[PDB]
């Protein structure tokens, strides 16, 4: 989730002394190493206290005086303090220069401040006292982590869980045809019924039971429906001159069949039924008999 990094830049111990006053002076060279303690911001800085955000120490870097400003900074001259919590922005940093081979302090430093995730280094100096030392600090985010606390996670996906890439703010930007916060809801065919149509995959309008068409907006009439319509699934509402549950009964056998012959007037009597009114010199149920 994140790392606080500390790099040693330089040490200047001209006299090759210690914090007490003793020598590690042409007797011997100081075996200079660094101890680091990182905790919560303190308005009134304590010497002790637990190192809540991390503790660490370097192996022997150099002698009495060394300059690493033009050098790279490797596993030996730097300390990495990782963190899984949200970066609180504010911190209290304790950096100490120590001599190896009983161990005793050379110079002690403390710094209370505020820092945001950034690859850019912040140089800090210990100018007071006999021994002078420089160092640089920074807080960087781990891969897929965003925000001021290096706590916002975003990894691009094109699978079961989502189809998106990540913003500069670690916000999900949906792939074409996807929507929602997790970018896992497919965008249906343009015109697809909001009531009876649904997705699974982009531009694929799947019909609700009893609905049909390219847009799932047309009801399926009751099976066996002839001369009837529907507004709802399984309906079979008859058109003019049609009757019955399935709209199969002809209520206008007259306008259909035209049974009366030689210009006679036809009248209805219900399901497939008629009546003929015959002209001059005509007889029969269908006015077929002349005279
Ligand atoms: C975009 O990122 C900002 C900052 O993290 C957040 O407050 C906002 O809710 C995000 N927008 C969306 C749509 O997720
Ligand atoms: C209906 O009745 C028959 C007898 C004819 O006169 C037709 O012209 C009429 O429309």
């Amino acid at each position: 989730s994140g790392q606080f990094e500390l790099e040693i830049l330089s040490m200047q111990n001209v006299n090759g002394e210690l914090q007490n006053g003793n020598c590690c002076c042409t007797r011997d060279e100081c075996d200079t190493y660094f101890k680091v303690c990182l905790k919560e911001y303190q308005s009134r800085v304590t010497a002790g206290g637990p190192c809540s955000f991390g503790s660490g120490s370097t192996p022997v870097i150099g002698g009495n005086t060394f300059n690493l400003k033009a050098s790279r900074g490797n596993d030996r001259n730097r300390i990495v303090l990782p963190f899984s919590f949200a970066w609180p922005r504010s911190y209290t940093l304790l950096v100490e220069a120590w001599d190896s081979s009983p161990d005793s302090i050379i110079e002690k430093a403390s710094h209370s401040g505020m820092i945001n995730p950034s690859r850019q280094w912040q140089t800090l100096k210990q100018n007071t006292g006999v021994a002078h030392f420089e160092y640089q600090i920074r807080v960087t985010c781990d891969d897929y982590y965003y925000g001021f606390g290096c706590n916002k996670f975003c990894r691009p996906r094109d699978d079961f869980f989502g189809h998106y890439a990540c913003d500069q703010n670690g916000n999900k930007t949906c792939m074409e045809g996807w929507m929602g916060p997790e970018c896992n809801r497919a965008i249906c065919r343009q015109g697809c019924s909001p009531k009876h149509g649904s997705c699974k995959l982009p531009g694929d309008c799947r019909c609700q039971y009893g609905w049909q068409g390219l847009y799932c907006d047309k009801c399926i009439p009751h099976p066996g429906c002839v001369h009837g319509i529907c507004n709802e699934p399984w309906q079979c509402l008859c058109e003019t001159n049609w009757g019955g549950q399935l709209c199969d009964k002809d209520l206008n056998y007259c306008g259909t069949h035209q049974p009366c012959l030689n210009g006679g007037t036809c009248s209805n009597t219900g399901p497939d039924k008629y009546q003929c009114s015959c002209p001059e010199g005509y007889s029969g149920p269908n006015c077929e008999i002349v005279d």
